[PDB]
């Protein structure tokens, strides 16, 4: 059907049902906004598998999400939401641009997980923003902002344990949420190694840092995460 | 044993008194921009800043704002209460300008229906990065009550200041505060309030502030002299 949006990582098509979309995961990887864009064979299948797996578990734990089913190698069937243009970032450990903002090593545990908002606007390079900025931008009000925080946290509780159980330290991650057709906020987008940090106990980067920093082949390590994930239940 | 240089800043030196709790702040003829890049000595800047700051703090004190100000003491110096600084630059915007304008790719000079408060962690080595409330806590700078007190006091201070500069024809675009714990552990307003840490436009959009130095739009002491001349008419 029709291409609604062509992203850096996914293409979004319509279905015959108004409220439903098909998300198609691309073999494209990007870093730093640009440049740093590369086609990587089989990255879309891995990411679609990993995301379909996590969302299914989230659905089972009672998290409201856009996930309905995985459909092919590359595609999944999703609830259509109106996206809240925030990247909601949760950190358990210092890493990346938090290590840069505060001049501190990566890998220091944070006694309380910190959530950060970034305005999802590529033209602005998704700047870091505060709650008053959220309101200014008319993105969400006080209650909804509180809701986004508390839901991201509850989701972190689940995920951190699951990854722990397969031996990966969930350092940080990035969520997006959206208004469903009945105006409820639900989790959407994707949860892949594209938008989380995963270290093993030896500190190996089992995520997109491998690509950002040129540490090795992206799909080898994504494949390892996939294999580990299937040992869950 | 009365007068020791506790600290040398970009715009003020601070010295001991014989009274433990009191400090003399000495304003300097030095201007900086882009955390240390464009550094110039500017004759007369120190007295203007000391003058404007002495003035505004005195009016703040009379309005009931707890501050560090005791008395202007010479052209250059002022007698302050010694605080333990809260390393946060608390910024309030009334209008869009500067790095807000950049962050949101929006023009300078748009009115903000509600004034916006922003924290920058006051650390020169990290270039005073923008931070959120949870970052304040991670940093162990202040807990939830103290954070809301900072906001609520900056806002009230804004309510006064915006009215005062209005009465003499300048629009108060934005400013930056610092606060600190006093000898009794209460939070008070400290540092300086001068055109160095506020934006001031006249009705023609003229820059009556440090932007004149930053953007190289005219001689700095000329403009600050103008603000000083106008402030004396609220007197
Ligand atoms: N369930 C959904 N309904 C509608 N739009 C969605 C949904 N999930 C994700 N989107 C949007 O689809 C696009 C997916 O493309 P992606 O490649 O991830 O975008 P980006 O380049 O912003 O990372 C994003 O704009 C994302 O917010
Ligand atoms: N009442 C006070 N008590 C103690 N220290 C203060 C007080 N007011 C200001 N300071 C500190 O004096 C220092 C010197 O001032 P300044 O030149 O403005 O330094 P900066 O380069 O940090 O702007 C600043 O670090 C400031 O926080
Ligand atoms: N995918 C994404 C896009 N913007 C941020 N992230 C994710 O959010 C976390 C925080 O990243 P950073 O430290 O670079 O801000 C990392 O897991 C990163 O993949
Ligand atoms: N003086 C200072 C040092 N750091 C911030 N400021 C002040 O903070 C306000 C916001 O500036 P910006 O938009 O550049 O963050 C301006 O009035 C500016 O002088
Ligand atoms: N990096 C984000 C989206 C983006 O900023 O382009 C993600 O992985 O979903
Ligand atoms: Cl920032
Ligand atoms: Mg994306
Ligand atoms: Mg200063």
């Amino acid at each position: 059907k029709q291409l609604i949006y062509s992203g850096k990582a996914k293409d979004i098509y319509t279905t015959e049902d108004e409220n439903l979309i098909i998300s198609t995961y691309k073999d494209q990887a990007t870093a730093f906004n640009g440049v740093k864009k590369e086609q990587i064979a089989g990255k879309g299948v891995l990411n679609n598998q990993i995301s379909s797996f996590i969302f299914e578990k989230l659905n089972v734990a009672g998290v409201a999400t856009h996930f309905v089913e995985k459909l092919s190698d590359t595609e999944q069937l999703n609830k259509k939401v109106k996206i809240i243009p925030l990247e909601v970032v949760l950190r358990n450990y210092t890493a990346g641009s938090f290590s840069k903002r505060f001049g501190v090593d990566e890998g220091i545990a944070l006694e309380t997980p910190i959530v950060e908002f970034y305005y999802k606007n590529d033209d602005l390079d998704d700047p870091f923003i505060n709650d008053e900025h959220v309101k200014f931008l008319q993105i969400a009000g006080d209650q909804q902002i509180a809701y986004l925080k508390e839901e991201t946290r509850r989701i972190n509780e689940l995920l951190k344990v699951w990854f722990a159980e397969i031996g990966l330290k969930l350092i940080d991650f990035k969520l997006e949420f959206g208004f469903d057709k009945d105006g409820k906020i639900i989790l959407a987008d994707e949860f892949s190694p594209d938008n989380c940090r995963l270290w093993d106990a030896d500190g190996n980067h089992m995520d997109k840092d491998v690509f950002r920093r040129g540490l090795g082949e992206l799909t080898d390590v994504y494949e390892i995460v996939w294999e580990k994930l299937q040992e869950l239940k």
